[PDB]
Formats: C-alpha cells, structure tokens, sequence
C-alpha cells in the first residue's frame, strides 16, 4: 500500500477531472486523508476504495467519481479486422436505423447509434438513397431516439445541419477534454451531400429514460434551437466521457468524468440530469402522441381561413 498511493489517485482524479474550477480545498483535503491514521489503518482494499469514494463525495459532490480495487480487470481490447469494405459499413448502418412514412406523409427514422464523421463522410453517398430521399418529400419528420444508447460525438453536426438553415453557420456544443485540455467545437456545415430538409416542417424528437449520450445531446441542441419538439420521458443523463484510470502497476482504478459539454445557447448542459420532453408522456406511449402533435398542427390553417372567411 503506501501513502504514496493516495497521492497517486489524487493526481489521477485532480488532472482528469473535466471541472478543475470546483476543486478548491481539494489539495488540502488530499494532504489530510495522507496522514488520516484511520484510512492508514485499513488493510482491506475494498474497504479502502468505498472510504476514498465516500471521502471525496463529501468533498466534491460529484456522484461520478469512484475508486475501486479490481484485480483481474482486463479490457476488452477492440477487435482484429480485415480491410472491411464501404459498400459492408453501409449494410450494417442499414441495420442500425429504420427508416419509413406512416400514414399521413410523417417521415420516421429510428437511429440505433449516431455515426461519426468519418463514417458519415464516406459511406453517406451510399445511403442517401436508401434512407434520406424516402423521407425528404414528407410533410412532417419523427426521429426515434428511444433506444439509443451509443453514438459519436462527431455525428452531430451531421444531424443537426439537415434541419437547419446552411447560413447563418450555428455554433452547436462545445465540449471540453480535461485530459487532452483541449476545447472540441461543433458547428453545422453549409455544404451537405443531401438535400436539407427545411426549417418549415416539424420535427419531433422521441425520447425514453434509456436514451443516452450523444443522442441526449442531439435533442438538446435540437430542443434550445427551437427546431425539435421533444416527446417523451426525461432523457437518461449520461456523461460525454468516463474515463477509468489504473492507479500505477496497482490494482486500484480511479472512474472520472473528463469530459463535459457547455452549451452555447444554454450554458449548460444535457449530461447527469437529462433533457426534459417538451411533452411528457410515457416511452411507448410516444410514437402516437407525436403522430397526434403533428396531424392537430396541419389541421390549424385550413381551420383559420375558413374562420377568417
Ligand atoms: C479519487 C481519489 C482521491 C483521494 C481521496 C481524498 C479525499 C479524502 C478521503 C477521505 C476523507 C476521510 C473521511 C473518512 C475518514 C475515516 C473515518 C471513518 O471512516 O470512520
């Protein structure tokens, strides 16, 4: 064990840690702990990974933040793979969406994992057929984010630029990486491959308590434009990044968040609490009432001239 190894987590979580502005007194709390005799007096290393945790959580209140004593922890590396060919990355994305009109011109998009901008810039054109020109000629647009729980965060503004005007450029998230020290910006791009879809008609976004990551953040952003009504249940709330960290060439890990988005509209953010629905109402429940939304909506102006006149 050591004391030195209570200064070696310290060092771990106090570079990593995405919101270095909220550490005051951590420094000297971390002096302390090292000459805690209590602490010193713990032999068992799952017992003196539940106290550092606690002790930091009464210290930072961050519910993210956890050190554990994992032997025989391996990670999964990724796997092995031969060159895998643009027209096969296109039949699994193929797999991941699904993509119809329902009954009344309302285009419907189910996204199982947003892809990211590389995946996006190369195997798109094979896809522009197959998913986006079936649903540009509808009148009304729902995207399922109900069960996705996996994405790239470089995907966004490849969502985002679709319903949106090409000009003015929109500043979409920024994201800070504590242990690249590095700000990310995402903005939408004026150029698309595709036809963009207006700013004219609805867009719904559908949302359960599962949805999670940067589907949350897609909503979000949607959600503070103004573009996207929101249905559904409050969003999961995940983390843009966990990172979980060995302490040296000892079995104790330390979990951190280090990165974070700081919306430009808001200030805030979609991560721990969640996005909440514009409409609230249960996850299976939802298809419909975004259905019933916009079929009330389309109803109105005809309703208003005949009225009027
Ligand atoms: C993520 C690793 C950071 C290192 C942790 C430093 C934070 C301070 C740790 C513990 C505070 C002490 C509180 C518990 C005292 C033990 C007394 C008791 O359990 O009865």
């Amino acid at each position: 064990f050591s004391p030195t190894l209570i200064a070696d987590m310290a060092k771990i979580f106090m570079d990593n840690y995405c919101s270095p502005e909220k550490l005051t007194g951590m420094e000297e709390a971390i002096d302390a702990a090292s000459s805690n005799t209590e602490i010193l007096s713990i032999s068992d290393p799952t017992m003196l990974a539940n106290v550092l945790t606690d002790g930091v959580k009464k210290t930072i209140s961050d519910s993210r933040v956890k050190v554990t004593y994992e032997p025989d922890l391996i990670l999964a590396a990724p796997p092995a793979m031969p060159d895998i060919p643009l027209e096969h990355l296109a039949a699994m994305i193929k797999g991941t969406v699904k993509v119809e009109i329902l009954e009344g011109n309302i285009g419907y998009l189910k996204i199982q994992h947003i892809i990211g901008e590389e995946m996006a810039q190369k195997v798109g054109p094979l896809l522009l057929e197959y998913i986006w020109d079936k649903i540009l000629p509808t009148s009304a647009m729902i995207l399922d984010f109900r069960s996705t729980v996996t994405g790239e965060l470089s995907g966004i503004p490849y969502i985002v630029s679709y319903f949106t005007d090409p000009e003015p450029l929109i500043h979409i998230d920024s994201v800070y990486d504590r242990t690249a020290d590095l700000t990310i910006e995402l903005w939408s791009m004026p150029t698309l491959l595709g036809k963009r879809y207006g700013t004219s008609k609805p867009l719904i976004i559908l949302t359960s308590k599962d949805t999670l990551g940067i589907a949350e953040d897609v909503a979000y952003c949607l959600k503070n434009l103004k573009r996207a009504t929101i249905v559904g249940e409050n969003t999961a709330g995940g983390t843009v990044k966990m990172s979980k960290m060995k302490v040296g060439d000892t079995d104790f890990y330390v979990t951190v968040p280090v990165a974070k988005s700081i919306n430009p509209i808001t200030g805030k953010s979609w991560e721990i609490n969640g996005v909440a629905p514009d409409v609230d109402v249960a996850a299976e429940d939802a298809l419909d009432a975004a259905i019933a939304i916009i079929k009330l909506r389309a109803e109105i102006p005809a309703l208003a001239q005949a009225a009027a006149t």
